[PDB]
């Protein structure tokens, strides 16, 4: 778990220290877990892109 | 001259590739030599900070 967390942290920090961060508008932070569940629900409960029908 | 230009270029490019560039506002580019002489004149015709009088 510690090794995987190290890799995740490196993935998150590389664009910041290479100056290639993609601009994003500011957002507020949820003060309750019921709001934090949403947003994450939209992000994760998604389906892959379906294949092209026929050919 | 080539070596000094290399050092100047490195000085100019380090903040960009370390993600520490100081935000600035957009500006137009002069199309005349006199305008380019201006601005540069304000930049280079300055004086060093004088010492504190007495003690």
């Amino acid at each position: 778990a510690v090794e995987e967390l190290c890799n995740v942290a490196e993935s998150l920090i590389v664009p910041v220290r290479m100056g290639i961060a993609r601009p994003t508008a500011p957002f507020t932070l949820a003060s309750t877990s019921i709001d934090a569940m949403q947003g994450s629900e939209e992000l994760f409960s998604v389906e892959p892109l379906p294949p092209r029908p026929s050919s």
